[PDB]
């Protein structure tokens, strides 16, 4: 919610933030993460802004006060975690589908991998 429509970004800086990474539903695979050149990391168009628009609606975040992070590549469905400005894990989303998965008592909510 800065440019106009369809942006896709991390919205806040996860630098110094106390972000919950161990709370992630998908593996933080730094090899796929560093493989960032993948289109597995290209969500689509305002797809993130969707999930984010949703996140705020859900009560996960506000505006672009979110902290998104690259996590994993499954099938090329590059998964991104959404965090609070405090780094609090909200969910793991699929960039390629704009789907998003929640977390619980150590179970696959939407997961399969």
């Amino acid at each position: 919610g800065h440019m106009s429509r369809s942006e896709v970004n991390m919205g806040l800086s996860s630098a110094g933030v106390a972000v919950q990474r161990s709370a992630s539903r998908v593996a933080y695979n730094q090899s796929a993460i560093d493989d960032s050149n993948n289109s597995a990391w290209d969500f689509a168009d305002g797809v993130l802004e969707q999930i984010l628009a949703t996140s705020r609606s859900r009560g996960y975040i506000t505006g672009d006060q979110y902290i998104l992070e690259r996590v994993n590549i499954v099938n090329g469905n590059g998964y991104y975690n959404l965090y609070k400005p405090d780094g609090t894990y909200l969910f793991t989303l699929n960039c390629k589908t704009g789907y998003f998965v929640g977390n619980g008592a150590g179970h696959a909510d939407d997961l399969d991998y």
